[PDB]
């Protein structure tokens, strides 16, 4: 389910910062692989997230517009797994930031916007491209390459 993968992902990100989410908490290997891929994405692009956040100026009034803007740029050159990982980690980072700015009402909204975008705009692609199992396979190949 699209709701479930978003929910597990967001739950994990918030739990990483000690935040337990009222509405929170696909194979287990899929969730685990997406968790690691997102964590590596954040490690590499930490500085970029910090700069982008500053540009977006998160508020309840502008959160949806910022979410839509980011996602439109992310997928401007089409969908691939790497960009889907970016998507998840962007939604995660935005949920952590919401909580940090005493805007925790946004977490539920961001999770809904993520699940909707998955449903309306990534679902076809995912299925055409072998589903979440293909993501796991890709991750494996890349891990073996990065090892050697
Ligand atoms: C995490 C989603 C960032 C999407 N974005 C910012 C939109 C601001 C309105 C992008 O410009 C964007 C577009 C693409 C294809 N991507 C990437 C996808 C995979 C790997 C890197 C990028 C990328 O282009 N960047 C990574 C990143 C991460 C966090 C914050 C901003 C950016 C932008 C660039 C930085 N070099 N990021």
């Amino acid at each position: 389910d699209n709701r479930e993968i978003v929910m597990k992902y967001i739950s994990y990100k918030l739990s990483q910062r000690g935040y337990e989410w009222d509405a929170g908490d696909e194979s287990e290997v899929v969730h685990q692989t997406l968790r690691q891929a997102g964590d590596d994405f954040s490690l590499r692009y930490r500085r970029d997230f910090a700069q982008m956040s500053s540009q977006l100026h998160l508020t309840p009034g502008t959160a949806y517009a910022s979410f839509a803007t980011v996602v439109a740029e992310l997928f401007r050159d089409g969908v691939n797994w790497g960009r889907i990982v970016a998507f998840f980690e962007f939604g995660g980072v935005m949920c952590v930031e919401s909580v940090n700015r005493a805007m925790s009402v946004l977490v539920d909204n961001i999770a809904a916007w993520m699940a909707t975008y998955l449903n309306d705009h990534l679902h076809t692609w995912i299925q055409d491209n072998g589903g979440w199992d293909a993501f796991v396979e890709l991750y494996g190949n890349n891990a073996a390459a990065e090892s050697r």
